[PDB]
């Protein structure tokens, strides 16, 4: 397998992930797992076989 | 398999992901798994065989 | 495999994770894993095998 | 004559003037004259007799 | 003649003048006169008699 | 005349003239004249007379 990725661009912003939160109690940021960010963002077989990516986040009260 | 990605392109601005909470009181961010973000995002094979990828929360309150 | 990855730009600027919190009182940002940020940001076989990856936050109140 | 101005605030944002321009050749801003910003913001008499406040902008091409 | 001013505020964020120019070629930003700005900005008796208040610009070009 | 200022806050934040430019070639700032900025700002009898200001900028090209 072949894969070709050719990029020629000017004047790039790119911005991947924002969070804004406020005026509250409790907040819980979880980011993470397989984020690829960038002008050219190439992501190939992230996974391979019986691995696993979780980025997971649990909340508990009582 | 061949796959060719040709990207010419001027001037280009991406915002992948963006959350915006106010007036709350519990917040939970989750952001993750495979995210790909930019001006050529290739996203090939992501997962192969028996894997997997979550990106799951879960909000227990009593 | 062959993977090619060819970028030619001019002016680039890439924000890969930014996380805003204020006027509250727990706060826990968890940012990890396998973040890839930047011009010509390339993530090729992340996990191979029966490895895996977390990035997991929890929070426990009583 | 008597003037009373009394103000009880909390969490007060104030934006005066905000001008954007972009994507042009010739662009000539002029701010001025009696400007008054702020939370409590009074202005009382600001031309008394034969004054005058030109804030006055001209834009010649041949 | 009397002039009462009371502010009592809690988190005041002020901004007066705010210009932003971009991709042009000539930019001519002319900012003055009598501005007054802040949280508790008052402007009483400006100009009185034969007083004048230019803050005046012009653009000439053959 | 009497004139009374009471000013009675907490965590002020005054910004009074803020000039953005970019990508341009010609770029002309004239900030003056009577500019008062900050939290409690007071201008009282700027003028007086046969006085004048003039805060004024004059752009020719051939």
């Amino acid at each position: 397998g072949v894969l070709y990725v050719g990029s020629k661009t000017k004047e790039g912003v790119v911005h991947g992930v924002a969070t804004v939160a406020e005026k509250t109690k409790e907040q819980v940021t979880n980011v993470g797992g397989a984020v690829v960010t960038g002008v050219t963002a190439v992501a190939q077989k992230t996974v391979e076989g019986a691995g696993s990516i979780a980025a997971a986040t649990g909340f508990v009260k009582k």
